[PDB]
């Protein structure tokens, strides 16, 4: 999948999480989001296409996904413990990090 597919996967599963009826449903969407984040971490966003692959911008882009995954992994901990509401609030914490990378690189 390309970066656009990964973003729609992140967007769709965040909506799945918000509408979920139990924590296993949240757990399942979070794992799909984890996969999509690591995949997206390997892409070059179009705005940075003529930057060096070693550029500070490209490393900042990749590191935004590391922090997103960290957050996804914390939400997964709550989902595995059966705490549906806390895991959902944990998933909402992702949104500002989605937004901060978009502001720089969308
Ligand atoms: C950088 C570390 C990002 C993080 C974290 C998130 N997104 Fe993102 N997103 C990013 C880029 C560079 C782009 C442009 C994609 C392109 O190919 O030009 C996007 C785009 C989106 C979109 C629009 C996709 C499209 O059809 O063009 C969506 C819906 C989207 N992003 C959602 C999204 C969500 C929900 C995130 C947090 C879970 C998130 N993104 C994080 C870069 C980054
Ligand atoms: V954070």
């Amino acid at each position: 999948a390309d970066l656009e597919d990964n973003m729609e996967t992140l967007n769709d599963n965040l909506k799945v999480i918000e509408k979920a009826d139990n924590a296993a449903q949240v757990k399942d969407a979070l794992t799909k989001m984890r996969a999509a984040a690591l995949d997206a971490q390997k892409a070059t966003p179009p705005k940075l296409e003529d930057k060096s692959p070693d550029s500070p911008e490209m490393w900042d882009f990749r590191h935004g996904f590391d922090h997103l995954v960290y957050h996804i992994d914390d939400a997964l901990k709550l989902a595995n413990e059966g705490k549906v509401k806390e895991a959902q609030a944990a998933a909402e914490q992702l949104k500002c990090h989605c937004n901060a990378c978009h502001q720089k690189y969308r």
